[PDB]
């Protein structure tokens, strides 16, 4: 039937390798047989374009004028690939519109501009409407989900995606904000402005520049805000996910270290911080590193000072505050200790070392041990006790190590004591999850950090495909209601690689219980194992250090040097034994305890998030990245389509246009609507009272349809009903008075 529609003046969609599609029109119309289209490119040129000798398939057709630029995908004629594409363009060149629906779930755009298109009044205009009846925003879902928390009593969980710098950290804090604002009638509202203020303590101290991002969001965070019966917000708890601890002792060609020491470095010359001794950033190695210490369009002196102030709001005093000054100094210094070589394999450090000799003061330590414990290694024995002597390069390896530990220790307190500020003493009613995670991410050179961070966004996305497409079109088929499968890409077996007994974690915790372990022999043993054992799985032809692996968005290669290093993560005994004996009460809180290794620890970590997740109603956001550049305006075809099918946005508005998302079960519907029923059509069968029912109260018959325990409805038929229900209560207390 389709091939009727191929007319004379028609238009279609042709693939591009450049442009992915390009419309053009055909200049007559097409008969069943036909090997040739001739088309009239926009461009004005005349094409003959060639139909497939084997399947015939025509070019895809393109939808009316009047739908360019619709609010809603599901009001397409056609609901295919380049339709979406070409939606989307116009709604953001032309119309400078960052958001569209696709059903529930939204979508959002990266303009790389700011534009002042949430006010207060804006917070206002969205709040108190339905959905469709205000334009796409991400006030709209913050909304959704108030209204169905509130109606409900239900917990509901707002999840963004997308990859690095899409808007995702963006669109997290403007939703805090519309919660904040009906919460905001509280008496206690300095709760509100402490959970807004815990985002840019978080930033300092978590973010870091990199090529991708100026601010990249280098650990993962999920915040629950607690609800009373009132539907105000009583307090929220933060819950974080692990922090890239190499970033502290290194940085790439043009990246810097977290803002915070940045922000330190330029708070120098003040009284205040006279004590810590500090100099520019330039004269540290941990912070030089980079080959540039700057931001553009940033202040790190500005920054310090909304830092502080920040800290003051939560109750943090001063002391607190310059007591994490301190042990940041502190890690300054030490990464400016110099080390000496003794013969081939020995090391020694002077006692007479500037730097280390504030360390020491800072610290409240001995120089004469560090110097010592800095230099040799002990080995305990029931018996008795060896020690090692260093060298060089194990002396640094050390310093460094023991540096990521106390950041490590830093950032984890800091968040415990967010957390205390933000405790509630009342019940919870409800609350609203928001999930801020760091997104896809890809670079010349891969590691161990890359891997999680990529196995993390797979486990995403298959929460998102187990609500979304599994068990939803499963549910349909025990219903015996038609139905047509949707196909959606399943990445369940590359997760398996990664989680089951035979995974690659698996693997490498197999070599970390061999003191012979080895990077080499694990990816040897990679390769012994799924070479051309799996298809998820191969190796470059040019190197035997390296292997690639096929995730939803892209095949990404990783280098294997210091995976097990990185898996162990562990540091001196007696370098911690001289923190836990520090002068300062600070360190040794930290150093006081206030066998899995990371891998498995950050497994059983996300599998908690799973579950948890789970729990809750799912409102889904899925940011785009429309340039590398970070131009203002610029879309990029090629970019964007690879976004859009690793998101899987064309099979969800295909399941979305099937419809029939709402689902009451024959008792949940009798039980709610036996008032629209006389005495006399309640049969002792409840399904053909429903059926008998429905039939009376709606008319259109494509409207509803009957399941084996469950009835169905398309969207507004619901309140519809309910308009229903609320108009015969009515009536019958007319009736009554
Ligand atoms: N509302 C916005 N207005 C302007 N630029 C934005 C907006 N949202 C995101 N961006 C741009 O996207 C970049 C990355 O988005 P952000 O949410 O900050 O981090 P990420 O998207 O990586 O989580 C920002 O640095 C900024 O350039
Ligand atoms: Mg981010």
């Amino acid at each position: 039937a389709a091939s009727e529609l191929y007319t004379k003046f028609a238009r279609v969609w042709i693939p591009d390798p450049e442009e992915v599609w390009k419309s053009a029109e055909l200049l007559k119309d097409y008969k069943p047989g036909d090997k040739v289209l001739l088309l009239h490119l926009e461009e004005g040129k005349d094409l003959e374009y060639r139909l497939d000798p084997k399947t015939g398939e025509l070019p895809h057709l393109r939808n009316p004028d009047i739908l360019v630029g619709e609010n809603d995908l599901t009001a397409l004629s056609y609901l295919h690939e380049p339709a979406v594409l070409h939606n989307l363009r116009v709604r953001f060149i032309d119309s400078k519109l960052i958001y569209t629906y696709c059903g529930i779930v939204l979508v959002a755009i990266n303009p790389y501009e700011q534009l002042p298109i949430y006010g207060e009044d804006i917070i206002n205009a969205y709040s108190g409407q339905n959905m469709g009846d205000m334009d796409p925003h991400i006030f709209a879902v913050a909304e959704e989900a108030y209204k169905q928390m509130a109606r409900d009593e239900r917990n509901q969980s707002i999840i963004v995606s997308g990859e690095s710098g899409a808007g995702k950290t963006v669109s997290a804090k403007y939703a805090m904000r519309y919660f904040a604002t009906v919460s905001g009638s509280a008496s206690e509202a300095n709760v509100e402005e402490k959970v807004l203020a815990s985002n840019p303590i978080m930033e300092s101290i978590g973010n870091a520049k990199t090529t991708r991002n100026d601010n990249a969001s280098r650990f993962g965070k999920y915040i629950e805000i607690g609800f009373d019966k009132r539907y105000r917000i009583i307090g929220a708890n933060m819950r974080t996910y692990l922090l890239e601890k190499s970033r502290v002792v290194f940085q790439a060609e043009e990246e810097r270290n977290y803002h915070i020491f940045y922000q330190l470095c330029a708070s120098a010359k003040l009284p205040e911080f006279k004590m810590l001794r500090l100099g520019n950033a330039d004269s540290f190695h941990y912070t030089k590193q980079g080959g540039s210490p700057m931001i553009e369009g940033v202040d790190d002196a500005k920054e310090m000072a909304h830092t502080r102030q920040a800290c003051t709001l939560l109750g943090i005093s001063e002391s607190y505050q310059m007591g994490i000054f301190r042990i940041l100094a502190g890690i300054l210094h030490l990464g400016n200790v110099g080390f000496a070589s003794r013969d081939s394999d020995s090391c020694t450090i002077p006692p007479k070392h500037e730097p280390l000799t504030i360390f020491c003061d800072l610290m409240g330590v001995d120089y004469e041990e560090m110097c010592h414990w800095l230099c040799h290694r002990k080995l305990a024995t029931a018996t008795e006790t060896y020690i090692k002597p260093i060298s060089k390069l194990q002396a640094t390896n050390a310093r460094d190590a023991l540096a990521k530990h106390i950041y490590a220790k830093l950032f984890n307190w800091i968040v415990d004591h967010v957390n205390q500020a933000l405790h509630s003493a009342v019940k919870q009613h409800s609350f609203i999850g928001v999930l801020d995670i760091y997104g896809f991410e890809t670079f010349e050179i891969n590691s161990f950090e890359q891997f999680c961070i990529n196995y993390a966004n797979e486990k995403l996305q298959q929460q998102f495909n187990m609500h979304v497409f599994k068990l939803e079109q499963e549910e349909y088929m025990k219903e015996q209601i038609p139905w047509t499968l949707i196909d959606f890409y399943d990445n369940q077996p590359c997760i398996n690689l990664i989680e089951s007994k035979l995974g690659i974690l698996d693997l490498l915790d197999e070599e970390c219980k061999m003191p012979k372990g080895t990077d080499d022999t694990w990816a040897q043993k990679l390769y012994n194992t799924h070479l051309n054992k799996c298809a998820l799985f191969e190796k470059p032809r040019m190197s035997n250090k390296a292997f690639i692996i096929k995730h939803f968005a892209d095949k990404v290669e990783y280098q294997c040097e210091g995976f097990l290093e990185k898996n162990k993560d562990t540091v001196f005994e007696e370098q911690i034994k001289v923190l836990k004996s520090s002068k300062f009460k600070m360190l040794p809180e930290l150093f006081q305890a206030i066998k899995k290794t990371v891998g498995h620890q950050f497994r059983n970590s996300l599998h908690l998030l799973m579950e948890t997740l789970n729990a809750t109603t799912p409102h889904y956001v899925r940011c785009i990245k429309p340039n590398d550049f970070k131009f203002p305006f610029t879309f990029d075809e090629k970019r964007a389509v690879q976004q859009l099918r690793a998101c899987g946005v064309l099979e969800t508005i295909r399941i979305s246009a099937a419809g029939f998302p709402s689902r009451w079960t024959y008792q949940e519907f009798f039980s709610r609507y036996r008032v629209l029923m006389k005495q006399k059509d309640v049969l002792g069968d409840r399904k053909q009272t429903c059926k008998n029912v429905l039939e009376k109260l709606i008319l259109d018959k494509d409207k509803y349809q009957f399941g084996k325990t469950k009835i169905f409805f398309r969207a507004g038929q619901v309140a519809y009903l309910e308009k229903l229900r609320a108009d015969k209560l009515r009536a019958a207390c007319i009736r009554i008075q």
